[PDB]
């Protein structure tokens, strides 16, 4: 505000050079496209498959570069459908069936008792009726020892049946005395064949009890053997069943684990293929998802291109409606605008053909000396302070003058080349003169 | 197309006021960069470590704010590469080496024909020659019926070697009374020796067939035994086999199974592992695909605000050539131009410097008091219609005068200061008037 | 350059005709709202699910559009966080308290030596005294060859015990005959009963020995059965013994393998289950990422839509300055601007209110016909080019004017017509004429 009668120096040229100026402005753009393909993905195929999945948003960007708005409609186009051509699982089998058995678990508490007594089944067999020791060592080699030193029994008489030499003499001789004694001898002249027939039934008793002996001997063998060759097959049979038995259940077993081996190997095999495939899978999506990520920073540049290249475009239409207005300003008329048609004062200007813009030929003055004068936004001769028109107020150091700010001509203030306002208050900056009005015309 | 002979109003200004002016018109704008890693991603690690991957997008959004262009050319500098890190399946082995052997699956079918007859072995002994229960009630202790009631055999007569007290005295005494009679006697008195000597041989044939039948048990024990010795070590051996055969069996089957289990441990073991890493991995994934989702969000709200960046940068250089264009024309120079200079008709402008703009002080009078006046687009003074040149035409009620429309000033309707064109047919809007010429001048 | 002086042709009007012109300017534009909920998803649930993540940009948007600017900041309001809501997985447990039991794995080497003997468990049973087959073919059936037939031992002389009817006959009659010569006889005549007495002493002899040979088969045989029985016993024990041993341990391997395969079925349904979630949760991720793709492609589309929005609505502003500078230049003030008020010179526009935008009538005069004129930069009247101020000059042939260009007045060349420029060498451009100047006054 305070600025305003700071009596600022104006330029105000003295004389001109006519100066041609040539200038040229942008009216048509050239058609650029954009090709996404190329842009984001360089010589990559990887890239170009995942790319074609994203849509066709570069048809909206070679639309909208184009000069084609985008339309804003909900998806009638693009579909996020899914066909799901994930493979089934193969099936784990469960183990389920396999039963192994066992041989004796609760076949309700038999309890078998057994009681194999073979260590009782012992021949203690008895002895003879003597005349082992006693009778062979009494007899000795004399026959006269016999019936002296003859054996007996708890209740009988035995004898070995076994004679000698000097006996079976002895006897033979006692036998001849008393069959000769008997005929000639009325008494007891013929005892002497007593002890014979005592000795001869005390050797059959013998022979009697020892037959007894053995014949007992011979029935206890015989029950013993019997009643052992009865466990013997009981025990060899009950044996042969129970190996017999778990033979059976050792094969079903084998079996068994045969089965559960084939199993075992199909279902480790299924798991195997599972984990084959979830880890080509899980690769697949790491490396889709990292190239999806410089894709989507690609597209983000080439959407900072497109913007540079819309502004770029709106820029050049504004240049173009500039273009049209300095040839309907300067080619079809003589403007007043300094600074406008070229540099300075416009006096004729020609246009010329080029390719996407328009080059005009300016013919105008330059100033070319120019000098600098005191200005003063109002002056006030006896109030009625008077601003100029067509004009500014021009002093020279001791007079004020009125010219036009395109050439210097000092001319008297006159009423017809100012204009009253008000007083000499609101108007900040008030110098006094005086307003001359001649108004005398000559010849 | 009707509202032009409408009669429309004329604001036509009578006095002016002089008013001063302060305008400020940006030119340049301050530099202004992005820093993608802080918009994006706000004290985040893992944010920035998923943003490096996107690429240089933000070099190229930095140099699209500075005013460099973005270049349109192929991936020369972005490789989609890959490295394949994963590691190596742990090999899950298979379970084909397991062979669980059996006991007798197919030997040629052998059916071996035991037929053990362990029970047939038993001693069916013959009995004795009799003299147990007849001869024993027959005899009872008379020993006349020794002789009288001896048994016999089937073509023998037996009688047992058991003699006793009063049989031996009978056998005595009849012996001596036959040694007795026979010194006698000439004839055949001396047969009283006859019994005795007979039942001496029945008892002989007694004791032969008694040793007879007990060899003959002996000889049937003995081989009897043999034979069932014979079949019991046989039997025994092959159980003993048989048992040694499933016990090696039962081994190589427990030595296999606690094979199976290591393995089968170790197979699971490689399972648990792989299964972990690969839970892992997609853990890993689902974080960095909800990440991403927020990261593209924010970089499309970074690219709407580089967009309004660069309109901005546009529109300021669109106001910088305004600022260009008004100090030519209003520093430079007088403009006669209404409100472009300020507001108002401009009489002189000073520029004043400003960060980023430029600030211009503008010295013009407004319209104080204006005046509605009623305008035609032209007259007809008895055909050729006249349009105003350099004014309008303007009329107070009865009379019609040529003005200017910055000041009210009438002037009589002469040729000088009107046009003719055509007639008055194609002039939409007539009125008639008379276009005076005097063109006397005085003094 | 050269085409300055190339002596073009400038239209200079010569007739006008009033035309009326009307001219849509836009102001303001519709509020233009983005919902990016419809626009990216179309009628798709898990579309909009998945967005939803993508944060607030379509906010940013929002304010965009409507003229606020986006801030830049950090992440203050969006947070990447995560909960990691991943189950745990099942125990696979492991298989190491499986201890299948051996046998005889290694029991300190006992090897024990059985050696069972049965086989040499046989009773080879003496013969008999003879007699058997020597007597029994030399007797036959002649008394007579008994006592000079028979048979004797090694060191005694032996007879079996069996008699016959003629041999017990024979000694009878002998046994009679020597007891009927001992008693008439005094000498050795009772001889006769000496071979009597010899027989059966050798009978006796012989079933001595026949019961010796018979006691000692005995006695071999029960040691014989004894040794034999306690060695079964042992064999059978120890096989019965063995046999539950391998029982207990077929047992407790069958009981191992149940429960083997128990916990083997348990953890193959965890490994099941966690590979079921795993291909779930790979299926679900494959799924999300194949929607992103297209939900970023279609940002992108709507980014480029929002910058066409808002390239538009800085140009409906600049369309705008236009319409306010319009307004002051033509309806409150004449432009002298050519085709800015309209087509043509300007002399008064009307406003009319327009639903976003302004509508301007101008009323203004066209050249009817225009006549083509050869004009030149400056002439060169002796020296001191001039060049022509308010108006150009025009050329009909022969003669030069100063005229306007707007209309054809051809006036004489005065120094009030014209300015000097230096002299008629720098200017390009150069012809010769006659500056008059009468400046006499008539009347
Ligand atoms: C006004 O005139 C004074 C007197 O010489 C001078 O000092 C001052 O600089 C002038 N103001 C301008 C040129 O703005
Ligand atoms: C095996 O079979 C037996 C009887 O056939 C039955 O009692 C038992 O429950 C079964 N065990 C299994 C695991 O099927
Ligand atoms: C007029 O004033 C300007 C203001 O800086 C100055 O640059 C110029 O040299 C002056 N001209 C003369 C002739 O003094
Ligand atoms: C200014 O112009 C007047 C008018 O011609 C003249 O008389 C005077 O000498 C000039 N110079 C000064 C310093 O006043
Ligand atoms: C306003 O204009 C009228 C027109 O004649 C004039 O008489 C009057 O003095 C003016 N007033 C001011 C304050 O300029
Ligand atoms: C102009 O004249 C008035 C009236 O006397 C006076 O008040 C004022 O100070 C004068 N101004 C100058 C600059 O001489
Ligand atoms: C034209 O003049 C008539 C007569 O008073 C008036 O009613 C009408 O409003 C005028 N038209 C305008 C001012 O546009
Ligand atoms: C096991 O071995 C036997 C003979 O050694 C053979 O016949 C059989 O096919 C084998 N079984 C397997 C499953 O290898
Ligand atoms: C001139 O006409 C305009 C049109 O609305 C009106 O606003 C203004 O008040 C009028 N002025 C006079 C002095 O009638
Ligand atoms: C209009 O101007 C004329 C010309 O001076 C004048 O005679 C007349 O009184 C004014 N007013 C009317 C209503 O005509
Ligand atoms: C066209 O201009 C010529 C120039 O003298 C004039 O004679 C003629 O009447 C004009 N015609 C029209 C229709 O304005
Ligand atoms: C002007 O005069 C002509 C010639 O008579 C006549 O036809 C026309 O109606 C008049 N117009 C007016 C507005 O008086
Ligand atoms: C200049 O005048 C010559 C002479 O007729 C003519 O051939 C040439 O075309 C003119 N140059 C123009 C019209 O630019
Ligand atoms: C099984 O147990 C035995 C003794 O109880 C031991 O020596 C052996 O190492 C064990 N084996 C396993 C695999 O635990
Ligand atoms: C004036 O020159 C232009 C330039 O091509 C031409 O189109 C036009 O017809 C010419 N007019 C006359 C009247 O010769
Ligand atoms: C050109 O204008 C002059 C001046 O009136 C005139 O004498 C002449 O006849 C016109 N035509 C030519 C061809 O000079
Ligand atoms: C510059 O202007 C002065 C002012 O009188 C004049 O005398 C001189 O001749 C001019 N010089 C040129 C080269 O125009
Ligand atoms: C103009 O006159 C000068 C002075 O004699 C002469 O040198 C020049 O050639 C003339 N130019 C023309 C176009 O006649």
């Amino acid at each position: 505000n305070s600025v305003a009668y700071s009596n600022n120096s104006i330029a105000i040229p003295t004389n001109f050079t006519i100066s041609v100026t040539t200038e040229i402005l942008p009216v048509s753009m050239t058609k650029t496209s954009v090709d996404c393909t190329m842009y984001i993905c360089g010589d990559s195929t990887e890239c170009s498959n995942l790319l074609l999945q994203y849509g066709s948003f570069c048809t909206q960007l070679n639309r909208a570069l184009t000069g084609i708005a985008v339309e804003q409609d909900k998806n009638t186009q693009e579909v996020f459908a899914q066909v799901k051509q994930i493979y089934k699982t193969p099936p784990i089998k469960d183990f389920g069936g396999f039963n192994f058995s066992q041989i004796l678990p609760d076949p309700s508490k038999p309890s078998k008792r057994s009681f194999i007594e073979d260590l009782l089944f012992n021949k203690v067999t008895l002895a003879d009726a003597g005349f082992i020791k006693q009778y062979g060592d009494c007899l000795g080699d004399i026959a006269a020892r016999d019936l002296i030193c003859a054996q007996k029994f708890n209740g009988l008489t035995v004898l070995p049946p076994l004679l000698t030499d000097e006996m079976i003499a002895q006897y033979t001789s006692a036998l001849l005395a008393g069959t000769i004694t008997s005929g000639w001898t009325f008494g007891a002249g013929a005892a002497l064949q007593i002890p014979f027939a005592m000795q001869m039934a005390y050797r059959f008793n013998g022979i009697g009890v020892t037959q007894n002996v053995l014949y007992e001997n011979q029935k206890l063998i015989a029950n013993q053997f019997n009643s052992a060759i009865g466990k013997i097959q009981d025990s060899l049979s009950s044996t042969a069943s129970a190996l017999g038995k778990l033979q059976d259940v050792v094969n079903q077993n084998a079996q068994a684990l045969n089965t559960l081996v084939k199993q075992l190997s199909s279902n480790f095999g299924a798991i195997s293929s599972v984990l084959n495939d979830i880890l080509s899978r899980l690769d697949k999506v790491e490396a889709e998802v990292q190239i999806d990520r410089l894709i989507t920073g690609r597209l983000q540049s080439l959407q900072t291109y497109v913007t540079q290249q819309l502004i770029r475009a709106a820029e050049i239409r504004a240049s173009a409606n500039l273009a049209a207005t300095k040839m309907s300003e300067c080619v079809l008329g003589q403007s007043k605008r300094v600074d406008f048609c070229g540099k300075g004062y416009h006096l004729m200007s020609f246009p010329q053909s080029a390719p996407h813009g328009v080059v005009f030929l300016h013919v105008t003055y330059v100033p070319a000396q120019e000098k600098n004068f005191t200005t003063a936004p109002a002056i006030c001769h006896d109030g009625k302070a008077h601003f100029p028109r067509e004009g500014v107020f021009v002093s020279n150091g001791t007079h004020w003058f009125v010219t036009q700010r395109n050439f210097y001509e000092p001319q008297i203030i006159t009423t017809d080349n100012t204009f009253v306002s008000g007083n000499c208050d609101v108007v900040i900056g008030i110098v006094n003169n005086t307003v001359y009005d001649p108004l005398q015309p000559e010849l």
